[PDB]
């Protein structure tokens, strides 16, 4: 249950909760980021008020994905209890800060972005090209005469 600003608040069970397993591990864990709680605050899933929706599209913060939707990615330690509470506490604070008047900016820099690999495999063999050609044909043309 999250106390949103501007008249409305969002329910408890209606929350979006995803479990993040980042990057395809090659047997052993190559990363440690395969443990994170993902929650999102989406406008389209709710009916946000006029002032609130205006704020989301005006307040350029990295937590905003693009469509004015808020994506929280938190991963510090285990205990999902703590992962949730910290993520919620932070987003609620941010909500209050941007629903607040001007000059309230910055303070939002979650640098989690890294994923690259390669994949190219093609094996198809059709050997039907055979040839021959063995002929001895010497064309010699010399000259012989005494010079006068």
């Amino acid at each position: 249950m999250i106390a949103i600003s501007r008249t409305v608040s969002i329910a408890d069970n209606e929350l979006e909760i995803t479990a993040i397993r980042a990057q395809g591990a090659g047997g052993q864990h190559v990363n440690k980021t395969s443990s994170a709680i993902h929650l999102r605050f989406d406008i389209r899933a709710s009916g946000l008020p006029e002032y609130y929706k205006q704020r989301l599209l005006t307040a350029s913060h990295h937590l905003i994905s693009d469509d004015g939707v808020i994506i929280i990615k938190a991963q510090e330690f285990r205990s999902q209890e703590l992962n949730r509470e910290a993520a919620i506490a932070r987003l609620v604070a941010v909500i209050k800060e941007l629903t607040a008047e001007q000059k309230s900016r910055r303070a939002t820099r979650p640098t989690r972005a890294s994923k690259e690999r390669r994949l190219s495999s093609k094996a198809q063999k059709s050997s039907v090209k055979a040839l021959r050609g063995k002929v001895r044909r010497p064309l010699d043309l010399e000259h012989h005469h005494h010079h006068h």
